[PDB]
């Protein structure tokens, strides 16, 4: 099984909630673990050292006082290898800032709306998705500052979108909601692989049409029945779906009957198969997410006490739960180093929490 010890814990002094954590899993060979931290109108850079060390890099402090940003996810320069952070929050503009600077090198705006997270493709480091306050999903292209595709309509969320994740290869996104859904996109075919082709193509500098984008208004699978609340977290594992609401239970589920294929499954299918759950305690406020390691063999997840809770998935048919006395602040996420030898826990009193695995 797996044990972890606190070795280390610091507060951020602008004392705001802290939204989001990421370490780089993009790192080079020899260099330091590094994670970064959003909350408030900050992004703040952390190196991870040895007899438990947290030492500060730097921060980016927005100009706007009234920005509070939600998430972060990291990509690389598909050229020169360079890691990028992407940030963004509730004035619903994307940043794109170099970790060695700190300099914003591009910035999007879909519209003004809330962006609740952010996530990159597994397999096109400049493919970048965000989710919003304004009921859709955006697919972006930060090679040539292009806005792929909007997914969203009177058939798409009906309320805010907290959450979204790509498959293993980024064939196809799981995004969720306070509507209590979980929606399927496709981005595999004929069209969206085409409109990707064509926003590597757009250069604005030498053309007077404007960039075209995908108006995806009709999922390609939807539910309402694993969740009765706000859906804030999703994870594919695999060809399965991870997702939790408020309700104390992280849950294991597919589309369609036990033995339907994911690929198989049409717009009208009507049912979901449940294959586990995941029960724990005090996690009944909204806007707790969960993390997983490289490997997607543990899961983690803070609870609204200051309690973290890790599981392994290598199991037959178990848990393990990290504390300290000071530790009584709501985690709001956690994440694993690319070894699985660090995990961070950021707070809601702006405390960071550092357990190493022995
Ligand atoms: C840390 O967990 C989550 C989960 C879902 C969404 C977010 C962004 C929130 C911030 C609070 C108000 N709604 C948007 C954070």
């Amino acid at each position: 099984k797996y044990s972890f010890k606190c070795v280390n814990s610091l507060k951020e002094d602008h004392n705001q909630p802290l939204f989001g954590v990421q370490f780089n899993w993009h790192s080079k060979e020899g260099d330091p673990l590094v994670f970064a931290t959003v909350g408030s109108n900050r992004v703040t850079l952390y190196e991870c050292h040895s007899q438990g060390e947290i030492r500060l890099l730097q921060s980016y402090v927005d100009a706007d006082a009234d920005e509070n940003f939600y998430t972060c996810a990291w990509t690389y320069d598909s050229n020169t290898s360079h890691p990028l952070l992407a940030v963004a929050g509730s004035r619903g503009i994307i940043r794109i800032i170099n970790p060695i600077t700190m300099q914003c090198i591009k910035h999007y705006v879909g519209h003004g709306n809330a962006i609740n997270e952010l996530k990159f493709h597994p397999r096109d480091p400049n493919l970048l998705l965000s989710v919003s306050k304004d009921h859709a999903l955006r697919l972006w292209n930060i090679q040539t500052d292009t806005l792929v595709a909007i997914f969203g309509g009177v058939e798409g969320h009906r309320d805010e979108v907290l959450s979204a994740d790509y498959d293993l290869l980024g064939e196809k996104i799981m995004s969720c909601g306070m509507d209590h859904s979980l929606k399927l996109w496709r981005i595999n075919s004929k069209r969206m692989m085409n409109a990707i082709k064509e926003s590597y193509d757009y250069n604005p500098n030498k053309t007077n049409r404007p960039f075209i984008s995908q108006k995806i208004h009709f999922p390609d699978f939807s539910t309402r029945d694993i969740h009765r609340n706000y859906v804030d977290c999703v994870r594919w594992l695999g060809d399965l779906i991870l997702s939790k609401s408020c309700e104390n239970a992280i849950v294991c589920w597919k589309p369609g009957k036990m033995e339907d294929d994911i690929d198989k499954i049409k717009p009208s299918e009507s049912n979901v198969t449940i294959l586990g759950r995941f029960d724990y305690s005090q996690c009944d406020i909204w806007y707790m997410r969960f993390s997983m390691d490289f490997w997607q063999k543990m899961l983690a997840l803070g609870n609204q006490v200051g309690k973290l809770y890790v599981w392994d998935l290598e199991v037959e048919d178990k848990c393990t739960t990290l504390t300290h006395h000071k530790c009584g602040a709501a985690i709001r996420q956690t994440s694993f180093s690319r070894d699985s030898s660090i995990l961070i826990a950021v707070c809601d009193d702006a405390s960071i929490w550092r357990w190493d695995r022995l």
